[PDB]
């Protein structure tokens, strides 16, 4: 059948994890134990086809890692995170799309821009202002709750339907 290779990327603690245990296992993980990487994968029906996701679950990055970079040149699509409450995640995003450009030497890369944590309401992100990031990218944007799972499957489908666009 046919498999997506999806990571997932974003600074520390903006709910990677949380957004994929959501996805993959149905339940929301309320502690906070930092990721190195993790991969998940899972047999799910898409648009009618069934498929394989393959989840690369990767930690927040402030420092050089060859084995981070290794780990994501398999990767199709990557799911950039920030959370709505973190104004340092959103201004981190641009680094990581550079990071996955490099890793894939390409300028055109399925991506999908998140903005988490959309439940809460302490928000110092307005979602036109990541619209607008999305929009220079050529990408789309995306709300998400790994808490209430609003948006959940939302994203991480659009990133397979983006991937075949490509
Ligand atoms: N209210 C709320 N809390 C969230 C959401 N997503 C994650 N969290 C909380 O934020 C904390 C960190 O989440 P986690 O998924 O571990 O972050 P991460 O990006 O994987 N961290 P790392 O980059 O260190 O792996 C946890 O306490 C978790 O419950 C969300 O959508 N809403
Ligand atoms: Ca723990
Ligand atoms: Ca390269
Ligand atoms: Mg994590």
């Amino acid at each position: 059948m046919t498999e997506y290779k999806l990571v997932v990327v974003g600074a520390g603690g903006v709910g990677k994890s949380a957004l994929t245990i959501q996805l993959i296992q149905n339940h929301f993980v309320d502690e906070y134990d930092p990721t190195i990487e993790d991969s998940y994968r899972k047999q799910v029906v898409i648009d009618g086809e069934t498929c394989l996701l393959d989840i690369l679950d990767t930690g927040g990055q402030e420092e050089y890692s060859a084995m981070r970079d290794q780990y994501m040149r398999t990767g199709e699509g990557f799911l950039c995170v920030f959370a709505i409450n973190n104004t340092k995640s959103f201004e981190d995003i641009h680094q990581y799309r550079e990071q996955i450009k490099r890793v894939k030497d390409s300028d055109d890369v399925p991506m999908v821009l998140v903005g988490n944590k959309c439940d809460l309401a302490a928000r110092t992100v307005e979602s036109r202002q990541a619209q607008d990031l999305a929009r220079s990218y050529g990408i789309p944007y995306i709300e998400t709750s790994a808490k209430t799972r609003q948006g959940v499957e939302d994203a991480f489908y659009t990133l397979v339907r983006e991937i075949r666009q490509h």
